[PDB]
């Protein structure tokens, strides 16, 4: 809005978005930081799409319904893990344009919350504490 100064994106990011995701729609744009983020729905699912100013593709985020939604492998390795029992909160998929280029982020809950980060093939990447302050995913660059 006009409260942050916001300025719409230039096309060149617009074409970036409709060729990387061609059936996107419900495309709303937003400044943060140094990138522009289009919220938009594509593929059946509600996405964030990060750009830097140089219209390049940095990190898409997509929101999984459940845990019945990761791959065999990840879900496997979730239901063995120390966190097997505890609430889940939240299931994402982070996608970049470097390896790893796909993590599973399944937000967990039991006093403490903690973002868990799987690789495909269901290896634990990272575990994130994530109670206090931004709980939300930023690109990698």
């Amino acid at each position: 809005d006009d409260d942050t100064g916001y300025l719409p994106p230039s096309q060149a990011i617009q074409d970036a978005l409709k060729k990387l995701y061609p059936n996107a729609t419900a495309i709303k744009w937003e400044q943060k930081g140094v990138y522009y983020v289009a919220d938009c729905q594509a593929d059946g699912r509600e996405k964030e799409v990060w750009f830097d100013a140089n219209a390049n593709w940095l990190m898409t985020e997509t929101e999984l319904n459940s845990i019945n939604n990761l791959p065999p492998a990840v879900l496997t390795a979730f239901m063995e893990s120390s966190y097997n029992n505890w609430v889940v909160d939240d299931v994402v998929i982070l996608e970049y344009p470097n390896e790893p280029s796909t993590e599973f982020v399944v937000t967990v809950e039991q006093g403490k919350k903690v973002d868990l980060y799987f690789s495909e093939g269901g290896g634990l990447l990272h575990e994130k504490d994530v109670t206090n302050g931004d709980d939300t995913h930023w690109p990698r660059v």
